Parts: structure tokens; sequence; C-alpha cells
């Protein structure tokens, strides 16, 4: 059986995706747990799966379900956004994680420029992952959640294990989770926390209307959104920076015309290889997908770069084009029921980070050969451990 994932490299799509997409856009594969799954790799079939609610995210956590990887969190964390809705906490979460919050844009700006000024002061080479993108992501999310900036680095520490993509259960993941939860639970009891998502969650927790809502859930929300948001924005910006560095005339164009930076980031999103695995769903019924009858109880993996590099939807898919007619129609944020609630913020993080970097380091380039980057393995994202650059 063809094994997944194909490659841990986040800088280059494997040739085998284009071949697999045309001939077998749904194809049986084996996951690292040894489970069988259906890998879907065309825009047509990927959208089908994500729009069909009978292909369930929640049910991937069912006992004895075939698994893409080992659970690193309680089985109910996989249903976090549903739980959030059922508790009536939805539009509050959404309010907290909008990039439009007064002062947030300028905070991101000033934070980005300050990180860059420190790198320019220290001298090249600079590691843009550990000393720019990830610290930017972490700073942002502390702001968003209303927790102290100095607390960011320690919560960040859990993510190299929390977002592993493991064949086997991970002892450390439970230890870290319990500790982070305990942390968030204290944050909720802290009267000084009056801003951001945790400032809100804290005041809803006092109101007896929300007596039905557990303390586990409130604290879980904080841990979940921090980790998910920090890993995704930090990881996406890092590999987006590589794509940009490798396209000097695009780098030059955006530096000259910063108004095109949103169009550039949308393209960088479309071609991004940050998700290491397809998005998993469990079929809750027998459902036809292309030439395959997917059976109740079976795992399906939605390969985002399958869809995103599909020439049937995106002409010249390997090329970054700033004048595409339907540019936001990629699947980098998913589709349907579980479309990323952080997508607006994820955009602005990348847009502002890139704008800062292009202005401070207009001559940015890799300071090592591309084949020297060390790609993290058995992780839910594809990222280089370090991104050395000069300017
Ligand atoms: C460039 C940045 C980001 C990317 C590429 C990204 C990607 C994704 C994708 C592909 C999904 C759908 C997963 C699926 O359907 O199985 C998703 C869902 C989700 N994202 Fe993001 N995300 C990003 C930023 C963020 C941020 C900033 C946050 C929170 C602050 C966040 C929180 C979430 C949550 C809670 C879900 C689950 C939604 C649900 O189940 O209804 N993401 N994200
Ligand atoms: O954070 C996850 C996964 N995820 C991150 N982006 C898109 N999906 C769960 N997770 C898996 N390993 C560690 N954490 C998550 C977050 C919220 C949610 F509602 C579901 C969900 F699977």
């Amino acid at each position: 059986l063809l094994e997944v994932p194909f490659s841990a490299r986040g800088d280059r799509i494997p040739d085998a995706v284009a071949e697999l997409r045309t001939r077998e856009p749904i194809r049986k594969v084996r996951t690292i747990t040894g489970a069988e799954a259906w890998l879907v790799s065309s825009y047509a079939l990927c959208t089908q799966v994500l729009e069909d609610r009978r292909f369930s995210m929640k049910e991937t956590a069912a006992a004895g379900a075939p698994r893409l990887n080992a659970l690193t969190v309680p089985p109910e964390v996989v249903n976090n956004m549903g739980n959030i809705a059922d508790a009536g906490l939805r539009k509050a979460v959404m309010k907290a994680i909008t990039p439009k919050a007064p002062g947030l844009e300028q905070f991101l700006r000033d934070t980005a420029n300050s990180l860059l000024d420190n790198l320019i002061t220290e001298g090249a080479p600079a590691d843009l992952r550990n000393d720019f993108a990830d610290p930017l992501a972490t700073a942002l999310h502390c702001k968003v959640l209303g927790i102290p900036q100095e607390d960011g680095p320690k919560l960040f520490r859990s993510l190299s294990i929390a977002f592993m993509s493991s064949a086997d259960p991970i002892p450390a993941a439970k230890i870290n989770w319990d500790r982070d939860i305990e942390y968030m639970a204290g944050i909720l009891e802290n009267p000084n926390i009056t801003t951001g998502l945790m400032g809100e969650l804290s005041r809803l927790r006092k109101d007896p209307a929300y007596s039905h809502v557990s303390d586990e859930l409130f604290a879980t929300i904080g841990v979940t959104f921090f980790g998910a948001g920090v890993i995704s924005t930090g990881s996406f910006l890092t590999t987006a920076l590589i794509s940009l560095i490798q396209r000097p005339q695009l780098r030059n164009l955006l530096h000259e015309k910063p108004e095109l930076i949103p169009a550039g980031v949308e393209e960088l999103l479309r071609i991004n290889l940050s998700f290491a695995d397809g998005l998993p769903r469990l079929a809750t019924a027998d459902i036809q997908v292309g030439d395959v009858l997917v059976r109740k109880g079976e795992l399906v993996l939605v390969l985002l770069e399958g869809a995103n590099f599909d020439p049937e939807h995106f002409p010249n898919p390997g090329s970054i084009e700033l004048d595409r007619p339907n540019p936001t129609s990629h699947l980098a944020f998913g589709r349907g029921q579980h479309f990323c609630p952080g997508s607006a913020l994820g955009r602005r993080h990348a847009q502002i980070g890139i704008e800062a970097l292009l202005k401070k380091m207009p001559g940015v380039d890799l300071a090592v050969p591309i084949d020297q980057l060390v790609w993290r393995t058995r992780f839910q994202r594809r990222i280089p451990e370090r991104l050395p650059v000069l300017w």
C-alpha cells in the first residue's frame, strides 16, 4: 500500500501528487498507524468531501476508528468548535480572534518590526523561524487571549510534542496538556485578566447562565486556540517566507507595490505545504466519492495541496499569479462546517509579517543552500527547524 505522508518537505510539492490526482483522485493508502484510508487529491473530490457533513471530523476520534495518527489530546477536543457552539460561546470566540480589534494591527506591526530590528542589530545570519515567525505568532496569540506576553514562551514549549503526528501514544503530550490546562484554569480565576478571549471567557464563567458549561471546557478553549493558532500562523509564515525568498522578482514586486501584498499572501496560502497530512474525516454512511464507494466507518484524508495545485481549478497552478479571478477559492483554510475561524487573523499575521520583513530586509535571501534546511518529521506541519537568512 502507498504510504502517507509522501514527504516531510515543505518547500516543494512531490511530482507524484500531479500523477496521482489525474489517474486516481481517490486512492487507498496506509497511514503511520498502519490503518487504511482514502486519499483524496483533486479540487472536485476534495470540495465534495468537505461540503458533505456525513464525512465527520468529530467521529475521527471514535474508539476503534482507523486513525491517521495517535491522539495527543482528549477525544472531545477534536469537537471543540461544536462544543463552543453548544455552550453558546461562539460569537464571543469569533470576536476575540478577529484581526479588526482596536490596536491589534499596530501591535502586530510594531512587534514584527521590533523582532526584525533585533535581528538586524545582531547581524546575519538570522533564523526567521525561531527568531521572527514563531515569536510573532506567539506574541499575537498572547495578545488575542489576554494573557501576559512572558507566559507565551512556556505555552509555546508544548507544541513540538502537542502537534506531533505519531503512530503511537505520546506520554509527554498528556503531561503538557494537563499543565497547560491547569495554567489556563488559573488565568480564568485571575481578576487581572480582563482583555482578550480569556478576559471574556472569565466573565461568562462567573455568570450563572453558563452554569451548565464546565471549567474543563473554558480552559480547554484557551489551550486549543493558542496551540492551533500559533502552530498554524507560525508554520505558514515560515514556509511562505521560503516561497517568497525563492522568488526574488516577486519579492521585488511586493516591496515596490505593497498594495499587492494581500494578493501575494493569498497565492502563498494557495501553494502552501504547511499541513503535513490530509484533513481527516470519518464516513458516517456509505458515500460515493468518484469511482470509489467509501464505506461507513472508513477514514478519508483530504489532501489540500492536491486541491490547491489542481490545474482544472487553478491554471498554471505552480505559478504565483496576482491577478487570478477567484483567488480566495483555495482550500488552505478548509471548507464548509469546519472552515478555519482564524482565517482572517492568519491572513493579517502573514500580510503584516511579510510587509515588515520586505521593508527591513529588501535583499533577504537564504544564507544556506535550500537542501540544508532540516525538515521536521512526524509532525502535523511541515517546517524547517531553522530558517537561516541574510540580507
Ligand atoms: C495561516 C494560518 C492558518 C491556517 C493555514 C489554518 C488552517 C486551518 C484549516 C485547513 C482548518 C480546517 C481543518 C479541517 O477541516 O479538518 C482549520 C480549522 C481551524 N482553525 Fe485554523 N488555520 C490558520 C490559523 C488559525 C488561527 C490563527 C486560529 C485560532 C486563533 C485557528 C484555529 C482553528 C480552529 C479552532 C479550527 C477548527 C474549526 C472547526 O472545527 O470548526 N487557525 N484551520
Ligand atoms: O488543534 C486541532 C487540530 N487542528 C489544528 N488546525 C486544524 N486542525 C487538534 N489537535 C490535533 N493535535 C493537537 N491538537 C483542533 C483544534 C480545534 C478543533 F475544533 C478541532 C481540532 F482537531
